[PDB]
């Protein structure tokens, strides 16, 4: 004995057809508005359609699994097998897609050259989708119809428990383990490395310990004078009079900011009182603001003043038109690697010539955060039911809850599947 | 339902201890004191040479148990069982970190192979397999009959779990790792371009030289232009395709060969070059090259002395000429290497840095390649049994038997993966 559910056979149909109109509704919008549509697009928004058209390929089989719930399974042996591998296929990518997310944002932020090109036009199909299909064979070949109950029932008939056993695991481990460590790591690392004191390490570098200015003159940090003197141990104190702790040579690279934030407070003050200057530097951004600060720290105030029609135009709020002034001058003649850099911040008002922590990013990898642990937590009342009977075997009474819980939650982890188009919304 | 070794075994054990002790004992001692030469690769050779050591120091007991009874106890038991553990996952991870380093170092020589090495190399290699090694502990014991040491499971479910998860770690996941960085490495391994790109330097993004033309890749002009405009104009019709400014090695060595073609064109029709050019051989014409793309035709022709003592093939002599010069003085480095490769007549000034790398990337891969030659055949041995247990192979117990007797001959055969690393050092 101890081998009827009256409340499942009213819920779970109507879960599935709920997720099945949103699902295809929803994910199919994706597809066809990115999908075709769309040209300017993001690396994210390249695995998000990868991901929409994952979970649409599942929302299509879903009529199915109403039908076998209310009522009897009456699709053949091949959709049987079929409506499995879907699953499967959609249960691996799904969860390995969001790996490549939360992979290609890594190398966005700790790697701002670009082998990301590589991941999502190429690694994408060798690396999530043909594992996908080829971890499809045993559900191909143990997924069968068979009689029980005066009905036909539909699922995968294993010789043995070992083999539930391997295929078990084997779920575990690809399905979340694998994926789930490789996502923690990314942002593991993403959160360890996470704006003006950046900006400048780039354009005129960062040294942490006494050296030879191009002029003969001791300095620190991002071009920061000590003394006016040639020889080396005056310098060395005049440091422990502005950071406040015996260094004997090595500083890190917070008290370093430290010194670098007094030369901005300079900056600023100077403009203020340089007559040309003032009145533009008012009516910019701090971002803007941050890159005419970028040009003062260059040449000096009497340099940045000599560009008379560029300051003008920045003021009449005309970047584009500002912009090819900078390119024909000394400036942009003598280092123009740094000069460009600095005129797209007075373009675009943004971070983005300097990648990655600036503000609209900042946002886009929040997005990115939110999507992958929603993931997570539709999954996760289902595991710890996979979890709590996926060891049993007290007695039947309770059993009998466990089983019910257990097809409730995987039908409510279905709403992974309308996570992506409900995001993108407003 | 089914109802030698015990000499020949014993003998695989000795032989292998004998080799294993006494070479990673001179890895150890040798490498652990060595701060000379430190290698990266050696790095990481010491981490398997230590896994390697631990093991081999187990290897009496093996042989012990194979002939005669289990004495050592419970405790013992346990300690070498979890040792085997210990070296079965981490030799293999600290390979699959080696495969790293050759990626990071070959794919482009930021510093992450140091953070690998001196940080990651536990938290990644060491700290999982002493987790892995748990269930070994809980599960090893010794029960009576004579007295058997191994792991006792409450059912064959654990069993498989484990074997799975032994396939998994122990062979699938790092053999990925191995076999993904090598595709990508011979990927990205496709003379006088690579030659001219230790000296003047190439760029796939459009640059302004020194003097206010637009250039691009390894000194190739394209038109004076006040902007953006003209500059790709050029470019994009030299190539055969949009190029928005971007192209590749492919598209850069075929300009590279279109501004060698008008210096050897230009070369020729010197009279002072010409009778020198035809006389030099392959490397050394490519070496007057260097000298015309740095210089011009001009330049190189006032070098009359010079020119006609590698005219006449007199090596050494033209060599300190060319030294004993302002263009020396001025550019040692890249003079320096022109004139070697005058006096040699081989590649060597330019292919003496890439010696090292090339020597480390062919080391790793016989290490590799012989590890798991190593286990191969016990691979073999293991498949055919795990079919045997999931019910297969049409075959009675003398068969079944046959099997075990050969997946213990290959396990202990595979133990030589023990003694490559050492025997590396000595040939290699
Ligand atoms: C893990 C898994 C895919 C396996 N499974 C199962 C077992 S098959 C199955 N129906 C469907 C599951 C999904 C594929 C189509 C059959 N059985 C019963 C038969 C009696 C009446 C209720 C449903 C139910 S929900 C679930 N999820
Ligand atoms: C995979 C494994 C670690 C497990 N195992 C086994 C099975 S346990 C075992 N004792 C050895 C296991 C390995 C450590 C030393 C004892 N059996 C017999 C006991 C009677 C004499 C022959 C071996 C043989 S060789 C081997 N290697």
């Amino acid at each position: 004995p101890c081998f009827n559910a009256n409340f499942n056979k009213i819920f779970l149909p109507t879960i599935y057809s709920i997720i099945f109109l949103t699902g295809i509704v929803g994910n199919g919008l994706v597809i066809l508005v990115m999908g075709y549509q769309k040209k300017l697009r993001s690396m994210t928004d390249k695995y998000r359609l990868h991901l929409s058209v994952a979970d649409l390929l599942f929302v299509i089989t879903l009529p199915f699994w109403a039908v076998d719930a209310v009522a009897n399974w009456y699709f053949g042996n091949f959709l049987c097998k079929a409506v499995h591998v879907i699953y499967t296929v959609n249960l691996y990518s799904s969860v390995w897609i969001l790996a490549f997310i939360s992979l290609d944002r890594y190398l966005a932020i700790v790697h701002a050259q670009r082998p990301r090109k590589l991941l999502a036009e190429k690694v994408v199909y060798v690396g999530v989708w043909i594992p996908a299909l080829l971890l499809t064979i045993p559900d191909f070949i143990f997924a069968n119809v068979s009689e029980a109950d005066d009905r036909y029932i539909c699922d995968r008939f294993y010789p043995n428990d070992l083999w539930v056993v391997v295929f078990q695991f084997q779920h575990i481990m690809v399905g979340l383990i694998l994926p789930g460590i490789v996502i923690l790591s990314c942002y593991c690392i993403i959160i360890s490395k996470l704006n003006i004191f950046e900006m400048l390490r780039i354009d005129e570098g960062l040294r942490l310990k006494i050296y030879k200015d191009t002029e003969g003159y001791y300095t620190i940090g991002i071009g920061h004078l000590l003394t006016k003197s040639p020889s080396l141990n005056a310098a060395k104190s005049e440091l422990d009079k502005a950071i406040g702790r015996n260094t004997n040579g090595v500083i890190t690279k917070d008290e370093a900011e430290k010194l670098f934030n007094q030369d901005v407070d300079a900056a600023v003050r100077g403009i203020l009182r340089n007559a040309k200057l003032k009145p533009v530097y008012d009516s910019l951004d701090a971002v803007r603001r941050a890159a005419l600060i970028n040009m003062v720290f260059q040449m000096g105030e009497t340099g940045v003043a000599g560009f008379t029609n560029s300051l003008r135009m920045l003021q009449q709020k005309r970047w584009d038109e500002a912009a090819v002034n900078l390119a024909k001058s000394r400036w942009y003649n003598q280092t123009p690697n740094r000069a460009k850099r600095v005129i797209t911040t007075f373009r675009t008002g943004t971070w983005d010539a300097y990648g990655s922590k600036g503000h609209q990013k900042r946002k886009a990898l929040k997005t990115t955060v939110i999507l992958i642990l929603a993931f997570f937590a539709c999954w996760l009342p289902y595991y710890i039911g996979i979890s709590i009977d996926s060891f049993i075997l007290q007695g039947c009474e309770f059993e009998n809850t466990v089983h019910k819980w257990i097809s409730i939650t995987e039908a409510l982890a279905f709403f992974h599947c309308c996570l992506n188009p409900i995001l993108y919304a407003f």
